[PDB]
């Protein structure tokens, strides 16, 4: 009822596994469906093949930057940037999937997941799923980033697509 998307990771080409996401369309559906045909890859662009570029273990991984691979690309479906869409839902926990972005209104499709309470982060960036399986790949894949965020191995998102 909810859709649920999952990402398949591989670390330098070996699979890790596969986590998936709840989206709250239902609370955020403009930044939901934007990561939705994202990870579908139904506009023609998309998630798979990109990697996860920042991770610093403790706080998020973050990724979705398949244009540039390094944090300074990426697009929504709707153009470059578009706004955020509201605050409702909050950083409570590990496991929250909320948009990256670069000050007021600039989502593209970046995006990264809490493996932390990260409440400083409430009304700055927009909440909008969360992990329903695979919290142990993430916590997984957190174990290859650093305090910087550079990371040891190249942790890309080998397929996405939908399940819900």
């Amino acid at each position: 009822v909810n859709p649920t998307v999952f990402f398949d990771i591989a670390v330098d080409g070996e699979p890790l596994g596969r986590v998936s996401f709840e989206l709250f369309a239902d609370k955020v559906p403009k930044t939901a469906e934007n990561f939705r045909a994202l990870s579908t890859g139904e506009k023609g662009f998309g998630y798979k093949g990109s990697c996860f570029h920042r991770i610093i273990p403790g706080f998020m991984c973050q990724g979705g930057d398949f244009t540039r691979h390094n944090g300074t690309g990426g697009k929504s479906i709707y153009g470059e940037k578009f706004e955020d869409e509201n605050f409702i839902l909050k950083h409570t926990g590990p496991g929250i999937l909320s948009m990256a972005n670069a000050g007021p209104n600039t989502n593209g499709s970046q995006f990264f997941i809490c493996t932390a309470k990260t409440e400083w982060l409430d009304g700055k960036h927009v909440v909008f799923g969360k992990v329903k399986e695979g919290m142990n790949i993430v916590e997984a894949m957190e174990r290859f980033g650093s305090r910087n965020g550079k990371t040891s191995k190249k942790i890309t998102i080998a397929d996405c697509g939908q399940l819900e």
